[PDB]
C-alpha cells in the first residue's frame, strides 16, 4: 500500500530545515528497516507542500510505503520535535 505524510512546520523553521526535520522520518524508516537500499520496496518519497496556507509558515510532505501501524509512528516521531507544528498521515493506495 501507498500511504502520505503531511508536516506542518513552525514558522521559525527555514528550507534548509526541510532535511533536518524529516530525518526523524528518515531515523523512523531507519528504525523500521526501511533503507536506500531496498528503496525499490519503500517507494518513498519527499518534497515540499506548495499548497501552504500560511505564507509565514513551512509544509513538508513526503510519501511512504510502509504499514499504517508504524507510519502512525512515522508522523508521531516527526511532530514528536518542537520544531514540528503537527504531523498527519493520509492514505493513497
Amino acid at each position: 500500500g501507498i500511504y502520505t505524510v503531511k508536516i506542518v512546520l513552525n514558522p521559525k523553521t527555514n528550507k534548509g530545515e526541510l532535511t533536518t526535520e524529516a530525518v526523524d522520518a528518515a531515523t523512523a524508516l531507519k528504525n523500521f528497516g526501511a533503507k536506500a537500499q531496498d528503496v525499490g520496496v519503500d517507494g518513498a518519497w519527499t518534497y515540499s507542500d506548495p499548497t501552504k496556507t500560511f505564507p509565514v509558515g513551512y509544509r513538508l510532505i513526503f510519501k511512504v510505503e510502509m504499514p499504517e501501524d508504524r507510519v502512525n509512528d512515522l508522523a508521531r516521531q516527526l511532530r514528536q520535535r518542537d520544531n514540528v507544528s503537527r504531523v498527519e498521515v493520509t492514505r493513497y493506495k
